């Protein structure tokens, strides 16, 4: 092997190649974003003309381009593909992947198998963003492209929200160990997928197309269409709902070999200006061209929504044959339906087709209900695929707060984890002061207060923004029995004592004003830090912004929030079962999901550590004689080279720091220790622990600690 | 099995292995500074007490830990090792490596085989470091424990000074593509060390101890010495008094099998808190040290300075033998010098011992002219010494303007590329203007001024902060002969007209207030930006900062200036042969020396172009109609979907961009369509090309242009 450049490739992975990555905690740069500081996309897009810019893209729909003729004179299919996939790559374990960064304009995905074709369809919408410029960004671009062509074909949509913010870089995400594209290295037991992962191979969307493996077993590709699918948050009905208002529209494209297109997109040559998958199959394009290999046209209607889909799928009978690349794909026995379906230039007709993807619908047991259900009041569907599809473009966005623009709907939904509407006036700077003594006066140890703090606002995940301090569901199912935050003997008594405060407070409250639970939560943690530092001789408020309300169980759906539980998180010195990598890799990813840099993840470990945040109140990592008290003795005592460590003589994940007479002062786990031993943490440690440090430690903390608890206000900015 | 999660190994440099890296310009991210944005170095080294700081060196010196105990109870030669072995690594022909950063604390120098045991060394140094805190930096510490080393053992330096910040991440440097520590592919030919290396081998700072390639040859290993060491800077005496000089103090550490030494620092257990080669040979420490394998002391007093070195060098006669860890060294003949040399630890005397490299000294003619001389005339090695010494710990610290404490001497150097201190008074606000009118008004063409002001300016390279507009050295030698501001041409008329507006100027218009040449070029380019601004409908005002003063020939290194000479600069749109890798990514290495992120990069390519500042006024990137007028017209045609690009017939690097006629309406460089390929850069592009950012090209591109002119002047700031 041989090293490279820099600009070429880079280097010290490639001599410790395991090696922990720093850079996960620093995505996104500001140093690469051309926008001014100051700039604040919301403020743009809620002043973007929205008719006008509807108009726009129907006329890009409706005006082919030569380099890629449009299929019966509209692009309209060709961009709800382009949504679909964009919306596509969420994934509900890490709740990474979707169109909230519009990340299918960069790679690795701009050059997925399953974008083939993609890049052109980008490409046509440039004249748009052109024309819009800073009030509208290509994420919220490339799905109102496929919205707009939705409305434009007969659909009448649920709605739609602007908000999404470009980025300049590219989201590093695991997306598979397989190093071929199109590979499976992915399943164990009986047809188990490997976690976060939810497409069936390295480079798709969900599923194969021609069956599992390429097996064009309709029954068999059911299983695989369920289970991916439910790790993208869709249910059979939402499932099916989606497959049928799809496949509805346009058609796939196989006119030829498919190893007569060329390179893809990150792989091809300048000249191509960004371009891949060049065709030398006749003109390359439009009705020679190749994108799937598959050569079908679902419904007699490629430009119009009505219940062909499901008519024409339970109309006739199917059987297998090939494309002309050589795909599977099923025809109507018989000769039926012969000449029945249009053609997307030319037009000499052709006869019904399906996938074999199309035909679980009608040969599972559940779809086929569902379908059926459909076949014969079309009405439903119409309705599912809106709900549906709603969902699917807006997962990732995160609370509702965010989303922008005149065609947002009014109504509630609980897949958008709801929190109640704040009904009073606000806590004040004086009863802000009031409960923060309340709540010193409570009983509730420092610990406790930082513990249930830490807990419901870590909850937080800037993938797609679920989690957080609002709502108050850290006293709620299943929040409120996870091992993490380990009711067996202390969470309960917080909750209650938090609650009995607010009762008291809310009817002794002055004109209007209540509190709700949620900020008390949060505030409790804020008192308690305010307390600690003191003990420590540092007078010191810490910020707190009111706000959050209290949502009930029955707007929260206990099952969504399944994902949120941590199987891991340093930060409380805890670690669970079945993570994909050693405890120091998990800090990292935690520390990436909480949007932390690594100066911020440093100075907060230390800072829950001496205040007694840790799981269970274990000793591990607490380097310091204190107590409730906010020092920087876990870096000072972390760098005292007069204590001597070494894996503790039974399990690992534990060390003994000897001394001098050779008793063990400290026990610390790899999270503690990889602080003191990585070349880039301790210098991050080096600065904390100095003599002159204790001051500044404090204040960052304290910056950190606030930025957590606000991670999910999206409605205070 | 091969692709890993972000958090351990990467992303999508896996899946295009050449990828052009933009990371290059994300170096040291801001996100990852624990200081805060407000932190001045400057200040608050002003603030430490050099007196106070050389004491506590001294004692930390003087006190042996018992992790690794001091060789004759001093560290003091184990610091002068490792500050030259900070700044050792700097390469002339980028600019990169040296004591600047600090680097040796991170990966890959960190544990780098000559770097072995620099790990404890470094880490006696936290006590200080620990004390001090902000007001020190790592970097200052490091270079500055070794200069405080040799004053205490008996030699007076001449001087030094404090200014070097601490950076959070390793600079990604190229040292070689051998993929295996020590491992050789660097040379071709007669013993052609391949550019822009320094070093023989893999992990190497210099050269190998035991002769080239392990053949202990004292002739051959000179040539190695002599050239590793003039891509440091240092000429024969120079390098000869370096040698001398360090050898004259402590030894080499190899008293047991190598493979009895544990992994480096990047590849231990978590448990040895950041450091490496843990030895199993007897304490693996002190007595029974191990650290090249080598087992040598040069002198009989070891913390010492005196001319010992070379009264042993000739005092004897020296034949090959080998150390425990089976090295070659020499040893005095006739086993005369019987038990001569004090043994670090009590032991009995030992016997006059040297390497290989040593013996280059005497058994190389021009080597040996230069010892022999200092043998009767130690005066004059004391003195070559301090001069080389001072100039090695410095080499990369740029204008003498960053030079902070009180330890400076203020000495002109040579090698400092002096520059006159300003003697008259600056031109005002109203001086500028007038002046910019008259240079406008002159005759010359904007693409005159601008492209020469950045022939001036971009001469900087951020590696080692030479180069640079100050000096005015665009009209004297080296420069003023290099192909790329290509000299057969109007650089002569520009230098001449320019010159003729300096003293039309100053020989009438008393006041004190007098202006330079060197402003001039810069400020001739702030007013061709004006107009060709103007000449866009855009009244616009570039920034100007005067205090640049004019240098001399003598004044200026003619063959030190060569390593500055560009070999290309995609800003210019110049390719001159020899260059490593595609112009593409030459553009990036240079955008990088220039300190320029991917925005500023981008829009200075855009506005060059346009401006005519390319490199023999080519059409290559040249897309616009307008004549020399500051628009994005760049950017708007470069995404224009209607031109087809296909590589010109002429193999010669470049490509055509032909209309919807089959016509030829644009030809470009690769550098040129980098920008509408890579879809970061196209990002970047489709901001500047779209119909609202037209003002904020102005705006940007001057803002980069003003960084620019402004990099070198360290003297304002
Ligand atoms: C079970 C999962 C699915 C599979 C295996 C699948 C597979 C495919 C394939 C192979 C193509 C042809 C691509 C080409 O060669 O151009 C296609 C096209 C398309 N699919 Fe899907 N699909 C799935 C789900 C969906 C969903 C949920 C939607 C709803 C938004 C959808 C909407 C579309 C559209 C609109 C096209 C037309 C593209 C064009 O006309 O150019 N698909 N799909
Ligand atoms: C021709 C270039 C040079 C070569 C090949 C070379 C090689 C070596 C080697 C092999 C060691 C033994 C390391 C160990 O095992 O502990 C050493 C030690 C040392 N060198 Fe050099 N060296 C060179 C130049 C220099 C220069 C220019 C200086 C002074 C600025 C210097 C100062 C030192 C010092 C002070 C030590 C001893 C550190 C201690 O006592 O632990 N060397 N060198």
């Amino acid at each position: 092997g041989h090293m490279k450049y820099p600009v070429e490739g880079g280097g010290n992975q490639d001599w410790w190649p395991n090696r922990l990555n720093l850079k996960v905690l620093h995505q996104n740069p500001a140093v690469a974003d051309p926008m001014g500081a100051a700039f604040d996309y919301a403020a743009e897009v809620a002043t973007i003309d929205v008719d006008a810019l509807t108009r726009d893209i129907e006329e890009v729909m409706t005006t082919s381009q030569p380099w890629w003729p449009a299929d019966y004179g509209h692009y309209g299919p060709l961009f709800i593909r382009m949504a679909w996939h964009a919306a596509g790559t969420y994934r509900i374990h890490d709740g990474r992947g979707g169109a909230g960064g519009g990340m299918q304009r960069f790679a690795p995905l701009n050059s997925w198998p399953d974008n083939a074709s993609l890049d052109k369809a980008r490409r046509l919408l440039w004249p748009v963003k052109k024309k819009y410029g800073k009030k509208l960004s290509w994420a919220d671009l490339i799905v109102f492209a496929g919205n707009c062509a939705l409305e434009s074909m007969g659909f009448k949509t649920f709605g739609f929200g602007f908000g999404r913010v470009d980025q300049w870089e590219p989201d590093e995400v695991y997306w598979g160990k397989e190093a071929t594209w199109l590979g499976d290295e992915r399943y164990s037991g009986k047809r188990d997928l490997e976690n976060p992962l939810a497409a069936v191979q390295m480079g798709l969307i969900y599923v194969n197309p021609e069956g599992p493996n390429g097996n064009p077993d309709p029954m068999a590709a059911a299983v695989d269409i369920r289970e991916t699918f439910r790790r993208m948050a869709m249910n059979d009905v939402e499932t099916a709902a989606l497959i049928v208002g799809g496949h509805t529209f346009g058609k796939t494209h196989g006119a030829g070999p498919a190893d007569l297109v060329g390179p893809e997109p990150e792989a091809a040559p300048l000249e191509q200006m960004g371009l891949g998958w060049k065709s030398s199959y006749g003109t390359g394009t439009g009705k020679d061209a190749i994108t799937s290999g598959i050569e079908v046209v679902w419904t007699n209607t490629p430009t119009k929504w009505d219940n062909s889909f499901l008519e024409i799928l339970y109309g006739y009978e199917w059987e297998l044959t090939k494309s002309p690349a050589g795909a599977w794909q099923y025809t109507a026995k018989d000769g039926a339906g012969a000449g029945t379906i249009p053609d997307p230039f030319g037009g000499p007709g052709r006869s019904p087709t399906m996938l074999a993807t199309d035909l679980s619908l009608r040969v599972d047991p559940i779809y086929e209900r569902i379908t059926r259900r459909w076949l014969e009041h079309p009405e439903e569907l119409a309705d599912e695929f809106a709900k549906a599809w709603y969902k699917l473009i807006h997962r990732d966005m995160g609370p509702v707060a965010r989303y922008l623009g005149p065609l947002v709907p009014k109504q509630t939904l609980l897949w958008q984890d709801p929190v109640p509407a704040v009904s009073h006036d606000l806590v004040g700077e004086a009863e802000i002061a009031s409960l923060k003594s309340q709540i010193r006066a409570s009983g509730l140890t420092v610990s406790q207060l930082v513990s249930t703090a830490w807990a419901a606002a870590s909850s937080f995940r800037g993938s797609d923004k679920r989690g957080g301090a609002n709502g108050g569901r850290i006293r709620l199912q299943p929040q409120v029995g996870w091992e993490v935050n380990d009711p067996d003997g202390d969470l309960r008594k917080v909750i209650r004592t938090l609650e009995e405060i607010q009762e008291s407070f809310n009817s002794a409250a002055p004109g209007n004003i209540k509190v709700s639970f949620a900020d008390l939560v949060v505030l409790g943690g804020c008192a308690a830090i305010e307390k600690a530092a003191k003990a420590a001789g540092h007078n010191i408020t810490v910020p707190f912004t009111p706000g959050r309300t209290d949502a009930s169980q029955e707007q929260t759906d206990v099952e969504s929030f399944a994902v949120l539980e941590p199987k891991a998180d340093g930060f409380r010195n805890y670690l669970g079962k079945g993570n994909p990598l050693p405890a120091e890799y998990m800090l990292l990813d935690k520390a990436n999901l909480l949007t932390l840099s690594a100066p911020e993840m440093t100075v907060l470990v230390g800072g829950l550590r001496v205040l007694g945040a840790n799981y269970k109140r274990l000793p591990l990592g607490v380097f310091t004689e204190a107590s409730e008290s906010l020092t920087n003795d876990f870096f000072v005592n972390l760098l005292d080279m007069g204590i001597t460590w070494e894996p503790s003589p039974a399990d690992d994940g534990t060390y003994q720091g000897k001394d001098g007479s050779g008793k063990v002062k400290w026990t610390g786990s790899r999270v503690d220790l990889v602080f003191g031993s990585n070349s880039e943490l301790r210098a991050l440690v080096e600065v904390y622990g100095a003599d002159d440090a204790q001051p500044k430690f404090v204040q960052d903390f304290v910056a950190a600690w606030d930025k957590v608890m606000n991670l999910d206000r999206f409605d205070v900015r």
